[PDB]
């Protein structure tokens, strides 16, 4: 793994999930736990199954200076999918990526 997005702070929201070029996926893990549910293949496989031009990654738990000073994902994990920071959609917890992508299949 050397490409794709993932764990980087700052340049996500920075000019990333307000300038990328394809609507990619945020997925959330909430400091609720250290090995809480990090990341996955699941949802990038899945992201661009439907195609491959699509994007994705997980927020960095290191600090994330950008989604808590905005957003705030102290905790309860939730997914949501941008392609120029105009908040695609989101979905938290309890059927999240499901019951968005269930209403559609995907991203869209």
């Amino acid at each position: 793994a050397v490409n794709e997005v993932q764990v980087v702070n700052d340049s996500s929201w920075d000019e990333l999930v307000i300038g990328s070029e394809t609507p990619v996926l945020v997925d959330f893990w909430a400091p609720w736990c250290g090995p809480c549910r990090m990341i996955a293949p699941i949802i990038d496989e899945l992201a661009k199954e439907y195609a491959g031009k699509i994007k994705c990654y997980k927020l960095n738990t290191d600090e994330s200076p950008n989604t808590a000073t905005k957003y705030g994902i102290r905790s309860i994990p939730t997914v949501l999918f941008f392609k120029n920071g105009e908040k695609k959609d989101s979905v938290i917890g309890a059927v999240p990526k499901a019951t968005l992508s269930e209403k559609v299949e995907k991203y869209i």
